[PDB]
RNA sequence: CUGCAUGGCUGUCGUCAGCUCGUGUUGUGAAAUGUUGGGUUAAGUCCCGCAACGAGCGCAACCCUUAUCCUUUGUUGCCAG
């Protein structure tokens, strides 16, 4: 009820040194993650996303996997938001004033 | 009188597929990246994709002629009817 979510446990090798402490003691040599902080850690981050929305910040969403690539353009369409669903460029965001010539190209075609 | 005094004008490596530029990245930096890779070609040509996205000179097309046809003008040329 504290959220918490789905576990199998999946991946048995090469764990990230900052994610290893989320493993819990159930069975000999068995990998399984504890998720009892998912929404408790989101409730404090969504407070600063509220501060960026208060500052009228432009929000960008990204996904390429089949569960996310369709959702970034449909599941948040109750506000004004921007997305990337499949294809990327060199300097996609860090060279935006060059990338604008491809938006002039898009609209000209 | 002479192209280390010149402007200009044409050869040749070279009709070869090369040489550069705006912004971004990379290194202390000259610079490198882009022009490489993977297919394809007559070709830095076209396609695919990537830290690149687009450009300038070459490139290529338009241009012109030629193999077959249809149609307009025919002498002192031509001669099918």
């Amino acid at each position: 009820m504290l959220k918490a979510g789905v576990h199998f446990g999946h991946q048995t090798r090469y764990w990230n040194p900052k994610m290893k402490p989320f493993i819990f003691g159930a069975r000999n040599k068995v990998h399984i993650i504890n998720l009892e902080k998912t929404v408790p850690m989101f409730n404090e981050a969504l407070a600063e996303l509220n501060k960026i929305a208060s500052r009228k910040g432009k929000i960008l969403f990204v996904g390429t996997k089949r569960a996310a690539s369709e959702a970034v353009k449909d599941a948040a369409l109750s506000c004004d938001q921007f997305f990337v669903n499949h294809r990327w460029l060199g300097g996609m965001l860090t060279n935006w004033k060059t990338v604008r010539q491809s938006i002039k190209r898009l609209k000209d075609l």
